[PDB]
């Protein structure tokens, strides 16, 4: 089912992965979606989350949020593609403001915590 | 402002600016935005209103679909990107039944009407 999304994750690289991990953590499970599926990532905050240093992390997050946008995540049938759908339809770059601002799909959003429960989950250490 | 939709309507094939406006048909001044922002396009429906050789006309909805699906609507500043989005963040093909389903995101909806205004301020005859 949603199990697909948690494929396609897998396929992503590791500032990827950060990228939609840092954003599903933003989420409050109990209440609403945020409005159209939007989120800011702060490079500091996620420099500091992970281990990176805080005076490159925006590059980080450009190239990330712009890695993300380019994603075409697809369904097939046989050889050919049946279905295409995006991670985000929406990326704001803010350098200003040290921070990225993402738009998630419709169809996206509502899984986000979701994945942050799976990669909870395997949190060994 | 929302005149980059305009703007950006020009870097569309034929087609891709049909889809726009066929899609852009099935909305109402008196009813709000559509259902969500899905719209399904039929390849039948659409030889009837652009006549098309309805041989190839699944094919060319085909074309004209993933093409949509990868334009990069981006706006520059100081000649560095900084701002992308999508006319459409999921497509669904559906060739045994003559048709595509097209979702349009969030952002381009409360414009599929401005956007058909100027397609018909250009209409002569
Ligand atoms: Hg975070
Ligand atoms: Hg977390
Ligand atoms: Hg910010
Ligand atoms: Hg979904
Ligand atoms: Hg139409
Ligand atoms: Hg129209
Ligand atoms: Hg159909
Ligand atoms: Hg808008």
């Amino acid at each position: 089912q949603s199990n697909k999304l948690i494929e396609s994750s897998h396929t992503l690289t590791l500032n990827e992965k950060r990228l939609v991990l840092c954003a599903a953590s933003l989420i409050d499970s109990r209440k609403p979606l945020p409005k159209d599926g939007y989120l800011t990532i702060r490079a500091d905050t996620f420099a500091e989350v992970f281990g990176i240093d805080v005076k490159h992390a925006y590059a980080a997050l450009d190239d990330a949020a712009t890695k993300l946008f380019n994603r075409d995540i697809r369904r097939y049938v046989k050889g050919k593609v049946v279905e295409r759908m995006r991670w985000v339809f929406h990326v704001k770059y803010r350098e200003g403001q040290g921070c990225v601002e993402l738009g998630f799909s419709p169809t996206i959003i509502p899984h986000l915590t979701m994945l942050h429960k799976e990669f909870t989950s395997y949190q060994l250490k």
